[PDB]
């Protein structure tokens, strides 16, 4: 892999901890950086670090720089896990992302139910105690500002769901794994069987668009209002297919307004054009906002 | 199998194609006619240009159809070539776009040059004023500014990729490509290496912005004033690098006053922030514009 000194970090200054998750692309690794903020070149910065798991082939090391590559191409924003550095020529290949403190957005909802309304046992989360409206509208007010500004950089998800969302501790927003490889199922990855987040056109053609991605900012906006439910609970993937074509759509969340649910279905158009863009979601909720 | 979209589809009977035109990176665009492609006018064929694959492979064939259906999300303007329709499930792929008869603007200037002027051996056409250059600017300005308002980067903005109709129609083209993974860029792709026409920090960065693509209108505004010249004449690509951030910039083009100049500079503005926009461009250039004579 050819040198880069632009983003390349020194392993020297990189400590490794305890690992955090996993994904398509391989584990996610806690970690500390000296001198990652040029500006303050003293300072111990939390990372973390995405890497291959043990038993990778090479494909999944291609579609590793590759997602690296593209990481450096499309900028930085707000509402993105931004890109930080890598470590390139010696040992593994380190790629050193932006650290979200309070996890992520799926798990982040369902901790903050109700009483008695749990998904599972899990642990709860009362000083944390619960979500009001405007709260919830402002979470996906940031993720249309965030994936307003990847679709600008003529960039596809492919992915978009509630568990690929992560929370600051300033609970703010960050859409991550952005740059993934797209490689042509009933296999649950991380809790969640990503074909009930396809649009029809990517499920039944396996096109993608940027209006492909609207549509599944409208599950997004679901799982948001639900405080993390499960879309087409318990639904057979067999069944989905036949379900879709027919016409029927998820129904509304309770504690969400009309015109949000009125936005939720435009976003579930079978005609990917007659879908919203990125632009005018982000105009609405704006506005809605206040 | 592409998805059905009632309101684009366009029955393949009714399409003869003709004879090819040229290409992008997108594929071939060849000539073709549509027998009631208009609605208004049902009865009547109209002369289109139409985009498909080269052979091409499956992901160019994403990126022809994420290009045509972006083309439908960010609407019509006078300025830029607009998709007319396409033919989508039956056969294969192919995207009707406007026709514009005098071809690309590069060569369409470069054939106006006085006796003696020219830049190579074409056979030529009738020679331009100076009220001609400017509205043919200030066509392209208000076309850029519909393009920013809908949140689109160009990234490839050149006097080659802009093209004429047949009442001299400024038409910025091939604006809703998809980005792929980083060509060296310092291979001449139609005539041109793309890397003279690029701002630095998108150099440096490999990064575009809005006001980036200020940057290549400033180009694009020299490339005009000189009837088709080449930027940065026998500089090698290797040292147009440092010579950039060094300050260095292209001379004043004759036939073309002082303002028009220091506002290509301004568009040359070594802070990216301080690149003026395109609304104050449209702005500026109107002013400029309606004292013609
Ligand atoms: C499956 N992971 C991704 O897809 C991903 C991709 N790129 C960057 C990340 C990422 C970025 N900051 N970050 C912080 C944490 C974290 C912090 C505190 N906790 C626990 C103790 C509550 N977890 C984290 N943990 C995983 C575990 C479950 O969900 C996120 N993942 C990330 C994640
Ligand atoms: C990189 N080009 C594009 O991407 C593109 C995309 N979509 C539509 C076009 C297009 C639309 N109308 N049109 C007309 C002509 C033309 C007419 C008359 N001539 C001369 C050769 C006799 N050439 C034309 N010629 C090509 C050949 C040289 O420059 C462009 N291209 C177009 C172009």
């Amino acid at each position: 892999l050819p040198e880069d000194p632009k983003w390349e970090f020194p392993r020297d200054k990189l400590t490794l901890g305890k690992p955090l998750g996993e994904g398509a692309f391989g584990q996610v690794v806690m970690a500390e950086a000296v001198g990652i903020d040029k500006d303050k070149p003293k300072e111990a910065v939390t990372v973390a670090v995405k890497m291959l798991k043990d038993d990778a082939t090479e494909k999944d090391l291609s579609d590793l720089v590759s997602e690296m590559e593209m990481m450096k191409m499309i900028g930085k924003h707000k509402n993105i896990i931004n890109l930080l550095g890598a470590c390139t020529q010696d040992g593994p290949l380190y790629v050193i992302v932006e650290y979200a403190s309070k996890g992520n957005l799926r798990e982040y909802l369902r901790a903050r139910r109700p009483p008695g309304m749990e998904y599972s046992y899990d642990i709860n989360r009362v000083p944390e105690e619960q979500m009001t409206f405007k709260d919830l509208v402002s979470c996906t007010y940031q993720l249309a500002r965030g994936m307003e500004y990847l679709a600008s950089q003529k960039c596809i998800h492919r992915d978009l769901a509630a568990r690929n969302v992560l929370v600051t501790e300033n609970n703010v927003m960050k859409i991550a794994d952005f740059g993934l490889a797209r490689d042509i199922y009933k296999k649950t990855t991380n809790g969640r069987l990503p074909v009930k987040w396809m649009a029809p056109e990517a499920l039944f053609d396996r096109v993608y668009t940027h209006q492909s991605d609207v549509w599944s900012f409208g599950v997004l906006m679901w799982e948001i209002f639900t405080l993390g439910g499960s879309p087409y609970p318990g639904i057979p993937v067999e069944e989905l297919f036949k379900l879709l074509k027919e016409g029927h759509r998820m129904d509304k969340p309770a504690n969400c307004t009309n015109e949000l649910y009125m936005m939720m279905r435009d976003c579930w158009h079978a005609v990917p054009s007659q879908r919203p863009t990125f632009k005018q979601l982000v105009e609405d909720l704006d506005r809605i906002l206040t």
